[PDB]
């Protein structure tokens, strides 16, 4: 069970053909989210590792904490960290910790996902946010996402958080007992061959 937290990218669409990142207040009069979005790899179905922990609208930003809870996901990556010397490659040499070091390094990326701004400049329908993506590209105004084991220590390693944000960031996680999160959908794409 891993914490995840950065700022994020607001992607709208993403992916697809009309793909646009948004201005952070395009979409601040929304936050912050207290609810679970799901976490996922590269805005694909099916890709579900964790859940969000809040997203904050910080001094610098928007600021997401989340758990990674995925038994697959957890056990493919730690085994990967142990025994793939090209999961290693471009990771320092001999790291405590590999399985954060790797995360770290392939996945960067934190990327939100929301409705298209012509959506947010009036007033929504339904859901502005739909999850956030751990994403190997794409990462501009977010920050590189910081793994960890514990959430407090993860929320200390940005030095553009203030005590009093991070005292506004951790009492969320505190008030989620992961336990309690639902079991995301991520499966190995490994035995699908
Ligand atoms: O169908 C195939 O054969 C297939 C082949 C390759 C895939 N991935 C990449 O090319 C790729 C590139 C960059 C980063 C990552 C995330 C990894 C990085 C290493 C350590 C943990 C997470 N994946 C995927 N896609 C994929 C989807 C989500 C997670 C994932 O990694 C893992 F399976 F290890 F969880 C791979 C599928
Ligand atoms: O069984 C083993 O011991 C085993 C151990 C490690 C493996 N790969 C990585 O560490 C790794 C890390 C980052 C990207 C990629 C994708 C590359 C390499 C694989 C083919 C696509 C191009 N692979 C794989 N190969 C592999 C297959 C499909 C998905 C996959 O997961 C993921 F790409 F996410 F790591 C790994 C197998």
């Amino acid at each position: 069970g891993l914490y995840v937290g950065g700022f994020v990218d607001v992607v709208s669409c993403p992916k697809l053909e009309q793909e646009l990142y948004l201005d952070p207040d395009q979409v601040t009069d929304y936050l912050p989210v207290t609810e679970p979005l799901p976490i996922t790899i590269e805005h694909l179905p099916e890709t579900e590792v964790g859940w969000t922990l809040g997203l904050f609208q910080v001094s610098h930003g928007i600021f997401c904490t989340g758990a990674i809870t995925s038994p697959a996901f957890l056990e493919l990556a730690s085994r990967l960290a142990d025994t793939s010397h090209v999961a290693r490659a471009p990771v320092k040499n001999l790291p405590k910790e590999p399985l954060l070091e790797i995360l770290h390094t392939w996945l960067p990326g934190l990327s939100l996902s929301s409705i298209h701004p012509r959506e947010l400049s009036q007033t929504p329908s339904g859901p502005v946010f739909q999850h956030v993506s751990l994403c190997a590209l794409g990462r501009r105004r977010g920050t590189v996402a910081v793994y960890g084991h514990d959430a407090e220590w993860v929320v200390s390693r940005f030095s553009s958080v203030s005590k009093s944000e991070r005292a506004h960031i951790l009492q969320h996680v505190s008030s989620c007992r992961l336990e309690d999160l639902s079991t995301p959908n991520f499966v190995s794409p490994l035995e699908t061959l």
